[PDB]
């Protein structure tokens, strides 16, 4: 069970030596396109890149990279697009891989600004009447409306491809309320946003992959993933309580470095998925 193992760990101080247990079993692959010197400033940190084998290329020819990988749960049956905040250099990119993956919605995870610096660049318009046109990539980016509610905004965005003067209908999610330290007390807001989330279909088939990211798209992303593939496993086997999120996020580990940063994400991470499945039985 994961009930019960919760309360083992929890109950015994517990969680910094799992979640150290996680780290050293954690998947090792090579982040070689990702280190070459001209993809230097396509990095927001130089210890968070994303392995050459499941990385997002971008369909242009001049250069493919961005730091950006793809998490494919084939149980799950349920793929996302983690990435790290764009750079004021790297938001063409950044959309530009929304539109070559045919992705239907971004999860914003962190604010703008956290600490006094930037954790990433105003990628998307504040204002209906300030569109913003990303000239390397060619994309033309409207706010059409938001929702603004008490711990999460929602955004109906246009992205329009110059080229072909296609357009389409982007949904942001951005978790505004995310704490300056540790992690939110209860995971109800959070477990509230996935959920609207998924109600949009942002989450499903008949879309690309969603893209989720924070800052460097490995630790408040990896909640959110993690939760969301426990939850859906949760869904589909016959004994819920078989699903182990340890094995769970050392799978999603395999696709992408460094998944869930703190002994406090994964109990975070524990807390949404056990709160979450019972909310959705009542
Ligand atoms: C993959 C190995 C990670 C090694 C540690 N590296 C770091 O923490 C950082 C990159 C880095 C990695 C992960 C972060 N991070 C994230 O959630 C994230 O943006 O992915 C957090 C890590 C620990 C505790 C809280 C958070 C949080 O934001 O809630 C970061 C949050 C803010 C700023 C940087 C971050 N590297 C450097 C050079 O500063």
């Amino acid at each position: 069970e994961m009930e019960k193992e919760f309360e083992q760990i929890d109950k015994s101080g517990s969680w910094a030596a799992i979640y150290q247990d996680i780290r050293h079993e954690a998947s090792d692959f090579p982040c070689r396109v990702a280190k070459l010197p001209k993809n230097k400033n396509r990095n927001r940190y130089r210890d968070v890149s994303p392995f050459d084998h499941s990385r997002i290329k971008l369909h242009q020819e001049d250069n493919d990279y961005i730091n950006a990988s793809l998490i494919k749960m084939e149980e799950a049956q349920r793929s996302y697009i983690l990435t790290q905040g764009p750079l004021p250099n790297t938001c063409g990119h950044f959309w530009e891989m929304v539109w070559e993956q045919k992705s239907r919605g971004v999860v914003m995870l962190n604010r703008v600004m956290e600490k006094g610096s930037l954790k990433c660049a105003q990628y998307w318009p504040q204002k209906e009447e300030k569109e913003m046109i990303f000239e390397d990539t060619n994309l033309k980016l409207t706010l059409i409306s938001e929702d603004i509610k008490s711990y999460y905004t929602v955004r109906q965005l246009e992205l329009e491809n110059l080229t072909t003067q296609e357009t389409r209908e982007i949904l942001h999610f951005h978790y505004t309320t995310w704490p300056d330290f540790g992690v939110p007390e209860s995971p109800a807001s959070f477990l509230n946003f996935l959920f609207k989330v998924r109600e949009s279909g942002s989450l499903s088939p008949e879309h690309g992959p969603v893209v989720v990211h924070c800052s460097a798209g490995i630790g408040r992303s990896g909640t959110f993933c993690l939760a969301d593939t426990c939850l859906l496993l949760m869904d589909k086997r016959k004994d819920p309580s078989s699903v182990d999120i340890k094995k769970v996020l050392l799978e999603m580990r395999k696709f992408r470095m460094g998944l869930i940063q703190t002994a406090d994400q994964l109990r975070f991470s524990y807390l949404a998925v056990i709160e979450g499945a019972k909310f959705i039985m009542g």
